[PDB]
């Protein structure tokens, strides 16, 4: 149906039916659907003539607020133009001449990696596994490897490794000289996980990605930053990313978010109840397979092959992300947002009528 | 006085005198004075929630806008996070083995150059000269060059080099295959100039980088963008720049400033008379030597090393540029923005009783 590498893509999916991507519920993108935090929205109004200035190079007042949050040194975090800017620049900073990936994931680490010339390894979850991290890998680290990238919790499966296993990883790690980059986009929607920051101070081959557009529903003005403990790295990660990268608006947000204990409270309670919900529902259906996730989405495996779901939904004007495109994974697999409770009632009925 | 690498560093010249950065009246950084164009206030008010979704990725609709008004293809041209963005995906995308650049001239043409692997090569241009562009350039251009990067009007000069210069330029990059790469950041600020988009059609060896930030008061926003008729090297530069790098905000912006007739008329106006009127003030004083700038700032050069006009001017709360750091100019050097009559005033006021 699409080529496109990215969900989110409501144009392309609007011009197939001949509609207005307004007009379509998307599934594809998984993006906080409660709205804008009030202390975003307000912050931007009212200081919408920022925006007639550079920002500041240095990002000072973003990154004492962002370094606040987590309660570490200022000098320990890159903000970037998305997390996604995060990864190119942790990629090119690293400069690794080996790098290992686990599959399938997220496809900007791959191409970050092409980039700056990297020799990539892959370590393939497994579907016997559930698709979920296993001990398994750590037979596969090697003194050769600059780096290893997980993502916690994965996408497209939403699974986080177990924490005594990514504890014996980094340790692991640690022994054999490899940085290792955690990817916590998504951490923040599953509240009694505190993820690496806190334990970054002894472990400076960590690095640790973060994302407020998942979250704080702010993907269209780009903001992430990345956490490392390494003076000297760090502070060439501030070189090889380009300057004025961050705009001014995408700061401004950065800097009131994190203390939105509102929308936090309201997003927590929102995926704890229609999370379970939905999870369950989904869980009914025949020819269905779902998966565990942790966050705000859910990769299903659909048994029959001839079914396409993403074109069957697409009609009622629902929009799914195919994981064909992702290396592991077939055109069997898709993964859905986790919305708000009448919206997810309406992907429901939908895929009730096909399977 | 200063480190930093560009102008526009209220903050740290703030923190020198120890007062807030918003009682500066920043001469540092050349942006239009004249406030925000009406056209991009709003629509930024009327649209904010669109920044709850990602920017659709291949940016149709921004392309499309910037296309109409230059009246080319939309495949020929690719938006970035600032022209700065632009400047990075250029280089990095052409992958030059060999590069010319011109000194003194914006610091980041050297830093993606190097950042992509490039020898360097300098043109120096000369004091005696007036420091203006020259045709004993073109000898210096060899076949084994790969790009040539050129700013017109310069920065930090303002000069503009003379049209049939600029062409037997190009004439000559076209027989010994060396991509011209034009920087026309400030080209808008000359309204008779219209640079070379017009003539890309046949010369698929130019690149034209183009800013709306300067002129429509948008640098918070971050936008620019690359313009160039070669398929297929086009189609790698989309590849070889980040997802999702321009933000929602500022295609928005992008697509609209380019139809607001009220405030390009208004500018206009405004550089040609207080232009004029400012230069004109400015090489009465002893002492100085003023270039003949085109756009909205003007080159300077204090006679007495001794003198420190940024430290002296910035007692009376104006930053202005030093251009110590750009090769080529010494400390005698100093970089103002051309702003309001009344905002022009206070330095002059400031200037006069330092000469």
């Amino acid at each position: 149906l699409f080529n496109t590498a990215h969900g989110g893509n409501i144009r392309e999916p609007a011009t197939v039916l001949g509609i207005s991507p307004d007009q379509l519920l998307d599934f594809s993108a998984n993006i906080n659907p409660l709205g804008m935090p009030v202390s975003v929205k307000r912050a931007l109004i009212d200081n919408l003539d920022c925006i007639e200035r550079y920002p500041d190079a240095d990002y000072f007042h973003l990154h004492q607020a962002l370094a606040r949050h987590h309660q570490v040194p200022a000098s320990w975090i890159l903000a970037g133009n998305g997390e996604t800017e995060s990864i190119f620049t942790v990629a090119s900073g690293l400069k690794p001449r080996r790098a290992m990936i686990v599959t399938p994931g997220f496809a900007e680490y791959g191409r970050a990696l092409a980039q700056s010339g990297c020799e990539i390894r892959r370590w393939s979850l497994r579907e016997a596994d559930g698709w979920q991290l296993t001990d398994a890998i750590l037979e596969a680290l090697t003194p050769d490897l600059d780096c290893l990238f997980l993502c916690t919790p994965n996408n497209p499966t939403g699974l986080l490794p177990e924490r005594p296993l990514l504890q014996a990883i980094a340790d692991r790690c640690k022994s054999l000289n490899i940085n290792l980059i955690l990817d916590e986009a998504f951490i923040d929607f599953i509240p009694h996980e505190t993820g690496f920051i806190p334990a970054l101070k002894d472990n400076p081959h960590i690095w640790v990605l973060r994302s407020l557009t998942k979250f704080y529903a702010i993907p269209g003005l780009r903001l992430g930053y990345l956490v490392n403990s390494d003076d000297a790295a760090m502070a060439r990660m501030r070189r090889q990313q380009m300057p004025w990268s961050v705009n001014a608006l995408a700061a401004l947000a950065g800097e009131v978010a994190l203390q939105d204990s509102a929308w936090q409270q309201a997003t927590w309670h929102w995926l704890r109840e229609e999370g379970a919900r939905f999870y369950q529902a989904l869980c009914q259906l025949p020819l269905l397979t779902v998966y565990p996730g942790r966050a705000n989405y859910l990769l299903l495996r659909c048994e029959r092959e001839d079914i396409d779901l993403q074109r069957r939904l697409l009609t009622q004007r629902i929009l799914i992300r195919s994981c064909a495109n992702y290396p592991g994974l077939d055109s069997r697999y898709y993964r859905v947002a986790i919305r708000s409770a009448a919206q997810n009632e309406r992907l429901l009925a939908a895929l009730r009528n096909v399977l």
